[PDB]
């Protein structure tokens, strides 16, 4: 059966390219017969965003010719913290636990404010202590991963986590990304003003949720992948953009 | 001054060197966005040229102010076969002001332009193609015709209220208005529609009921240009100038 990559991005004050504000992004992986439902889902997701009404949006589909790999979601643990500063401290400890040196963590945190506007993810090289990709404000956009809702809902029931598509999306991405042999860890929180939970993820500790990573009403987010590998960055960028992943949980 | 949006679509098969299946352009208020994205989607998905494996749909705010014009006057020439239609087409182009030699040269090149995805600009002073877009063609966009007014026009005009005619006539009308455009020649690349037209400022929109045989995918869109200025000026006008059609019943 043939699957399709469906992607969306939306911005205001022009195309993202112009120097507009990123509003929303989406990526889906589906059989052809879900095309209409999926295009509408992405349209609606872009139109009803807390960051604002877009004046630019692109939606796109194409056939995927690489074969699909189906994986488990990462194990999930929720860390309850009382404030953003405690969440950020915990985040740094978790990154160090997973194998990132403290020094590389500090260098990344120096740039993170600069990367608030990035539309995808930043790749940070642990060998240089510096950004590895050259996409600048565009970022690297991981795509061609998805998680059928029914299975995701079964997973959320069991995990005592709410069945919000925001978590599905985050965990599908974290799971695809941590599977990459060159990715040691990911740090994330949302650019949406209305969601303060973030996470750190890696192969050892799984998907570590942190219930407060920033204040409500702020639009600064973070998506950094810490890279430890022997290959060029374009190889890895191609892996993240092109490798098709479906999530399927079983107990 | 109400805000309008350019909504565009293109679809192809065997990739993004692929076969062009469908193209669309709309110009609408924001509240029509959902209906319009779905219309373009469905248009692309149910095309007689085939099922796409690639599609892009895009919207953006238009910042130039909209000009509203009347549609060209319409006349329908009933012919009994394609060869009679083509012969009429050439007579009408000549009557509107294109010299015979320029018509003959263009007809010799029309077969090699079957694959062009937009329009060809043909210079009447040089008897040569003027634009440099090759297989891409020049894609006129940011024109539309609100459905209600189009339906009233079609009722009165004794022409069927098909969106194909709406789209053709909105384009022909925007294009003929351009002071450098002497005439247009058109028939569809769709295997399932053999009606075509020639259009110009004097003769209006002259429909010709048979311009090719059913089941053929060779189409034509040629703009005959009489102009001193940089072709890129004209191209920019055709791509960027926002036009709405309003037929005035009161007349
Ligand atoms: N597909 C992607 N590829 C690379 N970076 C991405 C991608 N998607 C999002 N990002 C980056 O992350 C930033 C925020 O993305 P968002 O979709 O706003 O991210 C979230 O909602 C994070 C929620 C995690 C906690 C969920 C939970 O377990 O309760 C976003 O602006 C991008 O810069
Ligand atoms: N927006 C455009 N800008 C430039 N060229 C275009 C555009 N739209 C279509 N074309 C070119 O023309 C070709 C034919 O497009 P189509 O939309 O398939 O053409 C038609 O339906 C023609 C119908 C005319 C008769 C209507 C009537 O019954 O009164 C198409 O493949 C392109 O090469
Ligand atoms: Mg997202
Ligand atoms: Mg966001
Ligand atoms: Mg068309
Ligand atoms: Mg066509």
């Amino acid at each position: 059966e043939t699957f399709y990559s469906v992607r969306m991005r939306a911005s205001m004050n022009g195309s993202h390219e112009d120097g507009g504000k990123h509003i929303s992004g989406g990526e889906r992986l589906i059989p052809f017969h879900e095309m209409k439902h999926t295009v509408n889902a992405l349209l609606e997701k872009g139109l009803s965003h807390s960051r604002g009404k877009p004046d630019f949006m692109q939606i796109q589909f194409e056939e995927v010719h690489e074969s699909i790999k189906t994986i488990q979601p990462l194990p999930v643990h929720t860390n309850e913290v009382s404030c953003p500063e405690e969440g950020q401290k915990l985040a740094r400890l978790l990154l160090e636990k997973e194998g990132v040196s403290r020094d590389v963590i500090e260098k990344a945190y120096e740039q993170i404010p600069e990367w608030s506007d990035v539309r995808g993810a930043v790749l940070f090289d642990i060998h240089t202590g510096k950004r590895m990709d050259q996409t600048k404000e565009k970022g690297v956009r991981v795509s061609r991963m998805d998680w059928p809702d029914a299975n995701f809902e079964k997973w959320a029931l069991h995990s005592h986590v709410p069945a919000h598509s925001r978590i599905k999306e985050a965990l599908a991405l974290a799971s695809k990304v941590s599977r990459h042999p060159a990715v040691v860890a990911e740090l994330c929180w949302s650019d949406d003003p209305d969601y303060i939970t973030g996470y750190v993820a890696g192969k050892k500790m799984g998907y570590q949720r942190i219930t407060a990573m920033k204040e409500y009403g702020t639009e600064e987010g973070c998506r950094v992948f810490f890279i430890d590998g022997s290959n060029d960055v374009n190889t890895y960028i191609h892996d993240l953009e092109k490798q098709p992943i479906l999530i399927e949980w079983e107990e």
